[PDB]
This record gives structure tokens, C-alpha cells and sequence, in this order.
């Protein structure tokens, strides 16, 4: 066991990630491959995301619920290799296997069919916070790629396509708000290609995040328009209020956001000193550490409690580390590893001078702040830390996302650690050829068709394959 980190983020990113998530007390490993323990330091971030997102969807009329985890084989057949099957209880074998949900479309929609008789029963907007299981045999990674993960999943059903199309973008923007405003992570809004869209849906919208350390992208969240494909599978129908006799199928959406958010936060903002928490999601925004007798020792404790109560009065999540068995230097390293945005340091000389040293986690700057200006200055520093983290991550993404129009430039830019927007024909066969040619997975797959591309096509613009014309500028790159 060692004091600080041992692996540089730019040297061994895998070892760096494992050291950051464990020494920040976020992740503990489990004896089942692909499953990881969420320690309170990690789970508190998820609770911050949950508190924000849950209040926002309720403002939109979505209500919470809980559907069973187990799916009958019959329900799944209405619509495979990553689904986990329960086959016995104790020593007795079940009559037939039952599946653990990888997603709850086939669980809820049989119930949706019973609840919809007329168009007045629509819309139905439900969300549940729960766990799903996707038992893939690919290489797992904590937070990012796990066999079990926590998420929310929203499932809406409307009578018109126009209501559904509007919610898809509304939910997607809330997902962007979670990454941009809470996690200080920039994302690219876009549409998945036909190959990468949700199976059984019409179109899939997504937010793509970029990990600069690896040059790989990852899907931060998704919002599907299922159209009428699932309402035809489960007979979610209603009598047409404008045409008697004929029946209509409901238009549906589904949208999900997982704990992968936390791992992206770690990969983007974490440095060689450990984790870095955005002040918006840090359960401890300011940690007070006494610095520099037995009565003078009690003096530092009283002043640390005074700053603690004053910060609580201005709604600043503050905690004081008054433990007598750890030296100040140890606490400096400890709370630096955990990513607390501000380390409030109070010593004997600073206290007698009505001062204290505030250390920004993002930049390491030591700011000497007077006692009278404690509430206002610490709020300004917290605000500037959130802005700085987002601005640096934003310009990092902008400089690593460029445009290429030939496979030669595509490959050269891809090898420099960037993601590229290329003229793409949209076909699945060409997308497979792009991944195979760029692999020589090390190959590039499609990320999204950007809502706002960097440039536009022109009449006669050919795809990178050269055989089909280009339909849209599409973002490609190596992915998680
Ligand atoms: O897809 C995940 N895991 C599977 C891929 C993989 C790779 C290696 C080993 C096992 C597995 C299972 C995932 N894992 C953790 C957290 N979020 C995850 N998913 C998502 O964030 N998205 C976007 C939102 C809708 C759902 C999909
Ligand atoms: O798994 C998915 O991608 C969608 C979104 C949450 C529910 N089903
Ligand atoms: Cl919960
Ligand atoms: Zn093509």
C-alpha cells in the first residue's frame, strides 16, 4: 500500500483509473467479474445526479414507479445473448427459465396495453430508478462498462408522433444539462446511425462524450423514439377520436442515463493527483483542515467549527476533518485524492491574523482569504472551479474534433487521438468497412450524426467509401 497515486494518467491510463477510483474511496472490487461496489463517495455523486434529474422530469409530468426485475420468456419473444437467466431456486429447478431485465420495454408495455383504452388515457409517462443487467463477455471497466449498473429508464407513450418527437429532444437536453451543468463535461448531441440505433426503434438520439486521455468516445446517454414498433408488438392501441372504427397505435419513447456518468467525470477531470469533483456534484465542496499545545489545539477546533457553520449558512456543503490521529500533511494528500474542490486550511498564524488559505483543487492555487470575506469568496471560488473545469474540458473536445473528407486524412487524424466528422453515406456495409479499414476495437465506429455539424455537404459530395453519395456529416472515432 502506498500514499498517493503510482501511475501517471498519460503513461498507463488503465492503472491510473484503477488507482484513482480506489484511493478516492469510490470503487471497491467484487469477486464477480464486471461488477463493482459503489462506495459512498461514488454513490453521493449518483445521488446528486438523481436529485437533479428526478425533479426535472417530475416538472414535465413524468411519474416514478417500479416494475419487476424478472421478464418472462414469452414477453421477450414478443420483440438475447447478454440476458442473464435464472433457472433454479436453491436446489429445485424452475419450470422454465426467467430473465433478468437488461431493459424494461418488455416488462412495462404489456401493462401499458391494459392501461390504454381511449386516447384520454394518454400520455403515460413513467420512470424508474433501478438496476439492469447486461452480461456481456467483453472487457469490463468500472462505471463505464459494467455487467450490472444503476440507471433511470423513462418510458413514455403518446397518441401523436409530434408529442413523442418533442419529448425525445427535451429529455436529451436534460441529459446534456446533467453532463454540462452538473458534471462540467461537454457532449455532442446527435442521431445514431442505422447500425448503432436502438433495436426495434425508429431513431435514436444520443449525447457523445470524449475521453481525451485515451482518444476514445463513449455514449453518455440516449433517448429513443420507438415510434409504433413496440405498441404493435404489445397491442397498445386506442380508438381514434377523429375516425371511428379504425384503431391507432401509440407512439412511444424510452430514454436512459446510467452511473457511467461518474466514470466519465473521473476520466475527464481527474489528474495525476487523484479525483477532481465538480462543485455542483461534490457532496463535500469545502473541507476544513486545521494546520500548524492543548488549549491552542482547542482554539483551532473552535475556529474550524466557526467556518463550518458559516459555510452551511450560505448553503455550502462543508465538512471539517478534526481527527487527531492524522497529521495535516496526511489530510492534505487524503482530501486531494478524493477531489474536494476547496481545502480550507486554518493554522495558528492564519487564525490570529483573521486569515485562512483556500486551495483550489482544479488549479492548485493557494488563495489567502480574509475571515470577513469567507462566505462570498468561497462561493466565487466554487463557481470559478465549475466554470474552469467545463471550459478546459470544452476546449479539449473542440481541439480534438475535426473534419476529414478522405480515408487517408481520416486515418491520419484518427491515429493522433482525435474524433473525426466525415461525409458518410449512412449504409451499414460502409460503416463495417470503415471499422475494418481503420482497425488494421482499434477501429473507428460511428458515434453520432451531429445535430449541428461543423460543416455542410454540397451537391455531389461523395462518401469516404467513394461509391455512395454522402447523406450527412457523421462523427466517427474509437469508442469505449
Ligand atoms: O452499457 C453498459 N454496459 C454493457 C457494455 C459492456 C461492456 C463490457 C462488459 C459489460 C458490458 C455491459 C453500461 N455499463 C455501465 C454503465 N452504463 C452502461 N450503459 C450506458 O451508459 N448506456 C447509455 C444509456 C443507456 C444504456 C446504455
Ligand atoms: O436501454 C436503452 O437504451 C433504453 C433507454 C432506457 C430504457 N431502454
Ligand atoms: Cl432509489
Ligand atoms: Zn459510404
Amino acid at each position: 500500500t502506498r500514499l498517493g497515486l503510482e501511475a501517471k494518467k498519460e503513461e498507463n491510463l488503465a492503472d491510473w483509473y484503477s488507482q484513482v477510483i480506489t484511493k478516492s474511496e469510490m470503487i471497491e472490487y467484487h469477486d464477480i467479474s464486471g461488477c463493482y461496489i459503489l462506495r459512498p463517495w461514488a454513490y453521493a455523486i449518483w445521488e446528486a445526479i438523481k436529485d437533479f434529474f428526478d425533479a426535472e422530469i417530475k416538472k414535465l409530468g413524468v411519474e416514478n414507479c417500479y416494475f419487476p426485475m424478472f421478464v418472462s420468456q414469452s414477453a421477450l419473444e414478443k420483440e438475447a445473448p447478454e440476458v442473464a437467466w435464472v433457472t433454479r431456486s436453491g436446489k429445485t429447478e424452475l419450470a422454465e427459465p426467467i430473465a433478468i431485465r437488461p431493459t424494461s420495454e418488455t416488462v412495462m408495455y404489456p401493462a401499458y396495453a391494459k392501461w390504454v383504452q381511449s386516447h384520454r388515457d394518454l400520455p403515460i409517462k413513467l420512470n424508474q430508478w433501478c438496476n439492469v443487467v447486461r452480461w456481456e463477455f467483453k472487457h469490463p471497466q468500472p462505471f463505464l462498462r459494467t455487467r450490472e449498473f444503476l440507471w433511470q429508464e423513462g418510458h413514455s407513450a403518446f397518441a401523436t408522433m409530434e408529442e413523442a418527437a418533442e419529448e425525445v429532444l427535451q429529455i436529451l437536453d436534460l441529459y446534456a444539462q446533467v453532463y454540462e451543468e452538473l458534471l462540467a463535461i461537454p457532449v455532442v448531441k446527435g442521431r445514431k446511425t442505422e447500425k448503432e440505433k436502438f433495436a426495434g426503434g425508429d431513431y435514436t438520439t444520443t449525447i457523445e462524450a470524449f475521453i481525451s486521455a485515451s482518444g476514445r468516445a463513449i455514449q453518455g446517454g440516449t433517448s429513443h423514439h420507438l415510434g409504433q414498433n413496440f405498441s404493435k408488438m404489445f397491442e397498445i392501441v386506442f380508438e381514434d377520436p377523429k375516425i371511428p372504427g379504425e384503431k391507432q397505435f401509440a407512439y412511444q419513447n424510452s430514454w436512459g442515463l446510467t452511473t457511467r456518468t461518474i466514470g466519465v467525470m473521473t476520466m475527464v477531470h481527474g489528474d495525476n493527483m487523484g479525483l477532481v469533483l465538480p462543485p455542483r456534484v461534490a457532496c463535500v465542496q469545502v473541507v476544513i483542515i486545521p494546520c500548524g499545545s492543548e488549549e491552542d489545539k482547542e482554539a483551532l477546533i473552535a475556529k474550524c467549527n466557526d467556518y463550518r457553520r458559516r459555510l452551511l449558512s450560505v448553503n455550502i456543503r462543508v465538512r471539517a476533518d478534526l481527527r487527531d490521529n492524522y497529521s495535516p500533511g496526511w489530510k492534505f494528500n487524503h482530501w486531494e485524492l478524493k477531489g474536494v474542490p476547496i481545502r480550507l486550511e486554518v493554522g495558528p498564524r492564519d487564525m490570529k491574523s483573521c486569515q485562512f488559505v483556500a486551495v483550489r483543487r482544479d488549479t492548485g492555487e493557494k488563495l489567502t482569504v480574509a475571515e470577513n470575506e469567507a462566505e462570498t469568496k468561497l462561493q466565487a471560488i466554487l463557481e470559478d472551479i465549475q466554470v474552469t473545469l467545463f471550459t478546459r474540458a470544452s476546449e479539449d473536445l473542440k481541439t480534438h474534433m475535426v473534419v476529414a473528407n478522405t480515408m487517408e486524412d481520416f486515418q491520419k487524424i484518427l491515429d493522433s487521438g482525435k474524433i473525426v466528422q466525415i461525409p458518410f453515406c449512412g449504409e451499414i456495409d460502409c460503416e463495417d468497412w470503415i471499422k475494418k479499414t481503420t482497425a488494421r476495437s482499434m477501429g473507428a465506429k460511428s458515434l453520432c450524426i451531429p445535430f449541428k455539424p461543423l460543416c455542410e455537404l454540397q451537391p455531389g459530395a461523395k462518401c469516404v467509401c467513394g461509391k455512395n453519395p454522402a447523406k450527412y456529416y457523421t462523427l466517427f472515432g474509437r469508442s469505449y
